[PDB]
């Protein structure tokens, strides 16, 4: 009842990668039900950013994972209250995101603030030379753990060249109240930057998520 089947959101961040400040604000709509939804994002302070914007999308939603009826949707059972999270990534050249963000239900729209903190990016790395072009879909190993739920994968960064450029991904997800954890599963997910302006100060996403048994 509290999550519709039409659900908008708002989105602050604020950050820093190799020593540069910024925040983002953004709006997006979508369907939780069905996994999918879009977003609007704009660079409010310190644009235009230094590095790659891929770093940052996928820390710009997981009530909207589609989830089968014999897997417990742990984080859309959380609202209104919501949930917490906290993810690193390590990429293959020593670069490290870390996130903190909370997530609640205010007003009929999921609210987000994000704190991002990435360092040690080589300065001639594809990140600080703004060399990316998005991720490829990604499948996320869910399992609960010490009374959370965690999620581990290898992302996968293509680069404009026609390669590749992994991180290492570890997040956890606790809602704000102990709402029934599932067992193991895997989410599929595929993250695409639809439009942006030259310097990526303005920025559009889409994301689809599907929650499903680990058995291919």
């Amino acid at each position: 009842e509290v999550i519709k089947e039409f659900m908008r959101f708002k989105e602050h961040m604020e950050g820093s990668v190799n020593g540069h400040e910024f925040e983002i604000e953004g709006e997006g709509e979508g369907r939780p039900y069905e996994g999918t939804q879009t977003a609007r994002l704009k660079v409010t302070k310190g644009g235009p950013l230094p590095f790659a914007w891929d770093i940052l999308s996928p820390q710009i939603s997981k009530a909207y994972v589609k989830h089968p009826a014999d897997i417990p949707d742990y984080l859309k059972l959380s609202f209104p209250e919501g949930f917490k999270w906290e993810r690193v990534m390590n990429f293959e050249d020593g670069g490290v995101v870390t996130v903190t963000q909370d997530s609640s239900l205010q007003d009929g729209e999921f609210i987000y603030k994000v704190k991002v903190r990435g360092t040690n990016f080589p300065s001639d790395g594809p990140v600080m030379q703004k060399k990316t072009m998005g991720w490829e879909a990604s499948s996320e190993r869910m399992y609960p753990e010490d009374g959370a739920l965690k999620g581990e994968m290898k992302m996968r960064l293509r680069l404009k060249d026609g390669g590749h450029y992994d991180a290492e991904v570890k997040t956890t997800y606790m809602a704000k109240k102990p709402v029934q954890l599932p067992g193991a599963y895997k989410t599929d997910i595929k993250l695409d930057i639809t439009s942006h302006n030259e310097d990526y100060t303005i920025v559009e996403q889409y994301e689809r998520a599907e929650g499903r048994h680990s058995t291919g």
